[PDB]
C-alpha cells in the first residue's frame, strides 16, 4: 500500500523532511533517551499511548536491522567488509529511523502540537543564511500546566 | 530495554512461539490480507486501534527489512552463501514479522480473545500426533414469554 | 521401595502402557506446551496442584537427563559414547518422560477423569482393526485430599 | 522455562547452597531413610501431601538416573567416556538430588520451618571458623486441664 | 547477588549510564570536591545521612582499589593498568562519586531532573541545542 | 581525607584488629552468608539501615577488586606472578573486607553492641594461653533484654 507513518500523528514524511539530515541526534542517542525517560512504560502492559506503541515497533525493528545487517557481516570473508551491511542501513536507511524515533520521543516529552509547531519553526530558521540568521534557534519546550489566565483567575 | 511487541496487547513473544513455523501464511500473503482486508483504515489519518498503529509500522519495516535481506541475496555470488541468508531470515526475522503480521491482521478480523484462545486450541492439535488426532483442525471464529 | 507414579492420581504405570508407545507427542512438544500453557503456574510460589508439584519436578528431572546430554557432547573425547547416551536418554527413558509429562498436562487442560475415560476409550479404539473401527479417533475435550 | 522446585515450598535453590556439599547424607542413606520412615506413605494411592509428591517424583527420577548410570557401564566401551557420565551422575547430579531428597525428607520429619532455621543456622555455623565456632551442631530436632487437678 | 548501589537513592545504573563518559569530573576533582565540601561530615561518628554512608565506603573503596593497581603498575609497560582503570574502574566511580556529592550539594531530585535534561540537552546536535546548557544552582 | 569506616557505627579500625585475622571467614563465605540472610533487604529499594547502606557498597566493590585483580591475573604469563596475585589478596585487601563484611552482617543479625562485647571477649579468649583458656569460644547470642524475674514481675 501507500502508508504513511505520521499520518495518524497529524503529520507526512515530507513534513519530517523540511528538518535536515543534521538535526536530528544519532540512532544510539535516540535509543539511549528512550530508555532514559521511558524505559518502564515502553516495557509497561498498557497501551499507554499510540506514541508509545509506534515508538516500541521502531526501536525493535531497528534491532532487527542491525541483528540482521551484523549476522550478513559476521559472515564476509573479508574482515574490512565486517561492517559493510551496516554501514549500506545507516545510509539508506538510517534518517528515516532517525526522523521516526525523534518525532515519537518527541511528542511524548514536548507534546505533538509544540512538536509540529518546533519543526516549522526552526525549519525556516536553518534555512535563513546565517548573516540574516539570529543567533538563538527557537526553543523546544513544553507548554505551560496551567495558563496564565487561570492563575490570574484563582488569585 | 526489554520490550515485548506483544505486552501491551494481552500476549507474549513465547505464547506466539507456540505456533509452529508451518502454520502461519507466507508474508506476501500476510500483506495482501492487510490490504484486502484493512487497506483504507490503514493508510487514514486515524488511529482507529493500537492494532491499527502496530500493524502499520509492521507493514513498513517489513519493507526495509525485505529489501534489505533481497539485496543481501542479489549480491551475493553462491547459491550456498544465500541458501543461507534465506535459511537466517525464515528462522528469525522473517518468521518474527509472520507472527506480528499474522497476530495483528487476525485480531482486527476474529478478536484478541478469540485469536488466544484459538492459539492454544491449534497449538496442542498440532502437536498430538496423527494417529490419535482427529482430523478437523479447530477454526478460526428462549422461554415461552418472547413470544407473547 | 515400588512407589507407582500415577497411584495417587487415580492410576497406573499399566494402565498409562495401555496407550501405544507412538500415541504420545515429542518431550519437545510436550514441554513447550506445559510452557505456553502453565508458565506462569509452574513457576509460581504456588502449589496450585499435585499435578503441578509432579510435572515441575518432572520437567526439572528431564532437563537433568537433558542436560546429561548436552554434557555428552562437551566433555566426551568420543562422539560415539556421545550418540550411545543421547540415543538411551531419548528412547528408553524418553517414553516414560513422555506418558508422564503427558499425562499431568492432559489432566490439567482437559481434566484427570476426563483424561482416564479417554485412556480407555482411545486403548481400546486403536486396538480395533481398522476395517469395523470407525476413521476418526476419539476427542479429548481444584480441591484436592489427602 | 525457569522452575525452582523448592519456590513453592517456602525456599529456593540458592538457599538449599547455602548448605556445604558434604553436610547432606549420601543418596543410598537419604533413600533408605525415606523408606524406613514413609514407605507405606510414599506408596498409597493418597496425595498425603505435596512434601509426598515431590519425594516420590525425585526416588523414582533418581531410579532413573542411577538405572542409566548402571547402563552406561557395560555399553560405553571408551572407559575415558563411561567413568566421565557415572562420576557426573553420582557427583554433579548427585549433589542435586542430595539436596532434593533431604529437604523433603526432613520437612515430612522435622517440618519445614524447623528446617529452614536449622539450614540458616548450620550455614552460618559451619562457617564460622573451627577456632571461634562452638563445639555443639546446632540440632534438628522436634495437655491437661484445670479440672482434671480440682 | 544482583545489587544496584542507586536504587535505594531513587535511580539506577541505567540511569546514570544516560550520562556521558566525558560529562563526569575525574576521581581526583571528585575527590577533591568531598574533601573541600564534607570532610568534617564525612570524617564525623554521625550518619549524617545514607548519602553520607555510601560516600564513606566509596572514598575507601577507590583507595584500595587504586592501592592494588599501584601494586600491580609496580611490583612486577603496563600501561594497560592505567588504561584498565581509566576506562573500567574510574567511569563506575566517577558516577557513583559524583551521584552521592551532587545529591549532598543540590538534592535528590534536584540532580535526577538535572540528569535527564543535560542528557538530552548534549544528545541535541550543536546546531538545533540551545547555547545555555542546564545548570547545576549551587 | 582520614575515614574509619566503623566510626559512624560506634567502633574504629583498631578494634577491629583486636579480632585474629584467622578468626574471619572467608570473603566468599561471608558473601554467602550475607545473601542467604539478606539478598531481599540489601536488593530492596529502601534504606533499612545504615548497616544495610555499608554492606551495600562493600559487596559491589570487592567484586570490582576481584575483577580488577582477576583482569590483571589472566594476562600475565609467569604462574608465579598469578600466585603473587592472589597472594596480595590474600594477605592485603582481604583481610580488610573479611574484617569490614563481618562487622556489618553480624551487627545486622545480633546488634552493635552485642558484637562488639563478643569482639573484646573473644580476643581476650584467644589471647589465653590454652593450659588456662576453657575449651569452648564464647558464643555470639543477641543479650536477652532483662531477666526472667523482672519478666514474671511485671505480667
Ligand atoms: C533538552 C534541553 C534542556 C534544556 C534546555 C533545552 C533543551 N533542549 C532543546 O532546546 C532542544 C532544541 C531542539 C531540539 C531538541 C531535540 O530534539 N532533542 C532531542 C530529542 C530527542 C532525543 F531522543 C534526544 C534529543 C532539543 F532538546
Ligand atoms: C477464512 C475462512 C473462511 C471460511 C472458513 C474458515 C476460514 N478460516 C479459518 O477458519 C482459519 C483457521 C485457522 C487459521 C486461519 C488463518 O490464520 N488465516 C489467515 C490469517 C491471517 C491472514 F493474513 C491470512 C490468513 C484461518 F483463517
Ligand atoms: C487440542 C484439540 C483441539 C480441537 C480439537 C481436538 C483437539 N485435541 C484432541 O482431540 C486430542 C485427542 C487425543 C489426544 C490429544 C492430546 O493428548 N494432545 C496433547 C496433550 C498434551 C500435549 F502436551 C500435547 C498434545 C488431543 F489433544
Ligand atoms: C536423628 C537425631 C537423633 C538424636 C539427636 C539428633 C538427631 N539429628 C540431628 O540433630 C540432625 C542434625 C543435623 C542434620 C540432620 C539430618 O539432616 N539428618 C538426616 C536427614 C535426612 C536423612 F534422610 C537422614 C538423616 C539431623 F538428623
Ligand atoms: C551460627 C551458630 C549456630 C549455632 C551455634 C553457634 C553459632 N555461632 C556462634 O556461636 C558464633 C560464635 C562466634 C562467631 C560467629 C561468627 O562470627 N560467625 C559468622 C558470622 C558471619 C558470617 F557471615 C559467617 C559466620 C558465630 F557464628
Ligand atoms: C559550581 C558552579 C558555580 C557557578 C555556576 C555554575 C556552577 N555549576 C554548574 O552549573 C554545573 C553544571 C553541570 C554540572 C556540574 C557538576 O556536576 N559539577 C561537579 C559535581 C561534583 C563535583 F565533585 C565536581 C563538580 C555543575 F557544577
Amino acid at each position: 500500500m501507500d502508508i504513511d507513518p505520521y499520518k495518524e500523528f497529524g503529520a507526512t514524511v515530507e513534513l519530517l523532511s523540511f528538518l535536515p539530515s543534521d538535526f536530528f541526534p544519532s540512532v544510539r542517542d535516540l535509543l539511549d533517551t528512550a530508555a532514559a525517560l521511558y524505559r518502564d512504560a515502553l516495557e509497561s502492559p498498557e497501551h499507554c499511548s499510540p506514541h508509545h506503541t509506534a515508538l516500541r515497533q521502531a526501536i525493535l525493528c531497528w534491532g532487527d536491522l542491525m541483528t540482521l545487517a551484523t549476522w550478513v557481516g559476521t559472515n564476509l570473508e573479508d574482515p574490512a567488509s565486517r561492517d559493510l551491511v551496516v554501514s549500506y542501513v545507516n545510509t539508506n536507511v538510517g534518517l528515516k529511523f532517525r526522523q521516526l524515533l525523534w518525532f515519537h520521543i518527541s511528542c511524548l516529552t514536548f507534546g505533538r502540537e509544540t512538536v509540529l509547531e518546533y519543526l516549522v519553526s526552526f525549519g525556516v530558521w536553518i534555512r535563513t543564511p546565517p548573516a540574516a540568521r539570529p543567533p538563538n534557534a527557537p526553543i523546544l519546550s513544553t507548554l505551560p500546566e496551567t495558563t496564565v489566565v487561570e492563575n490570574l483567575y484563582f488569585q
